[PDB]
Formats: C-alpha cells, sequence, structure tokens
C-alpha cells in the first residue's frame, strides 16, 4: 500500500506536523543532512532552525523528514532545494518562504523527462495523474509544491514504476514523499490524523 501511502503525504498541507512536536523531532534528524554537516548536531541551533521554518508556514516534522532523507550534497542549502544561502538560518528561512510559494504556484503534472525524452506513461495514468492534480491537489499542499516542477516528482506521486531506471531509460530516482511518509510512521507520527491548514 506504498500507494496509499504516497497519497496521504503529497496531499497534505506543507503546515501537517503529522503529529510529531519539535521535541519529538530533535533527537531523531540531529544526526542527519545539515543538523549534522552544519549544526554539528547542535539541540539549541536545530530547534532554532525547526521554530524558524513553522513561524513561516512550513511544518517543522516535513522540513526535517526531507532533510534527512536528502541528506547533505555538496553547493546545496536545506533539503537540497537550490544553491545554498550565505548561512545556515537565513537558508532555512529563504527554503521555507520558498516551499509556500512553490505550494500555492499553478501548474500540472510533469509527465516526461524534458531533459531525456521518454514518452513511456499511459494515457489513462496521465489522464488520472492530470485530473487528481487540478480537482484534489489543493494550495498549500506538498503535492502541488513539487509535481509541476521535475518528472521525477510526478513520477513519484502518480507512477512510481516512472523512478525506476527500466521504465525512464535514465536512472533509477528515489520517492520523496514514500520516504517521507516511511519516516514519518517509523517516527511515530500519523498520515491518518487531523491535517495541516492552508495558512
Amino acid at each position: 500500500n506504498d500507494q496509499e501511502k504516497i497519497d496521504k503525504f503529497t496531499h497534505s498541507y506543507i503546515n501537517d506536523d503529522f503529529g510529531l512536536t519539535i521535541d519529538q523531532l530533535v533527537p531523531k534528524v540531529k544526526g542527519y543532512g545539515r543538523f549534522n554537516v552544519w549544526l554539528g548536531g547542535n539541540e539549541s541551533k536545530i530547534r532554532q532552525v525547526l521554530k524558524a521554518v513553522k513561524e513561516i508556514g512550513v511544518s517543522p516534522t516535513l522540513f526535517a523528514v526531507y532533510e534527512k532523507n536528502e541528506g547533505f550534497s555538496s553547493g546545496l542549502g536545506w533539503l537540497n532545494h537550490t544553491s545554498a544561502r550565505g548561512d545556515y538560518l537565513t537558508d532555512a528561512k529563504f527554503i521555507a518562504r520558498k516551499l509556500v510559494s512553490q505550494s500555492k504556484q499553478a501548474g500540472q503534472p510533469s509527465w516526461y523527462d524534458a531533459g531525456n525524452i521518454v514518452h513511456f506513461v499511459p494515457q489513462d495514468v496521465q489522464r488520472k495523474g492530470n485530473a487528481d492534480f487540478a480537482k484534489n491537489m489543493k494550495a498549500g499542499t506538498i503535492g502541488r509544491a513539487y509535481i509541476p516542477l521535475t518528472a521525477a516528482a510526478t513520477w513519484a506521486a502518480y507512477y512510481p514504476l516512472g523512478l525506476k531506471a527500466s521504465y525512464n531509460k535514465v536512472q533509477n530516482y528515489g520517492n520523496p514523499f514514500l520516504d517521507g511518509a516511511n519516516t514519518i510512521l517509523a517516527w511515530g507520527g500519523k498520515l491518518d490524523g487531523k491535517g495541516g491548514s492552508p495558512s
């Protein structure tokens, strides 16, 4: 039931804490990503970061879960989103505001890699994905923030087979939505809970 976990995840608001608090998050993430490389695992700086993104409108749970699953990568700021700003706090707030913008963006799913064109997603699958995104992917949701912008995000949300090299013919891509859901549950969170808000 990976698709069920993906669906619950992509359709949540980016400010959904998934039943986890910052207190519960800090010990879980201190060894991962830039909580480790940038902050050396220091709990007060981790709290500073999580509180800051929360104030902007990004759930500390989503931020931490994505940072854990993305990891550190040379040249990129939090969540491997783009080029790193000048300091860790400026970068967290930059990416938080960027994620809030993207979660409200217009768009439609991207079914093929514009840089390695292989048309392979079945037509009826594209129809279902296009319709869900237009009708059910609300403003301020995780799905809306990522799906329109890359083919890999569209495949992860709507056709996970496309992530495999055997299908897209370029390489194996990870699924951030599935990995995020599994980390939340592994950490004692919930996908079938109250939820978030569009604030």
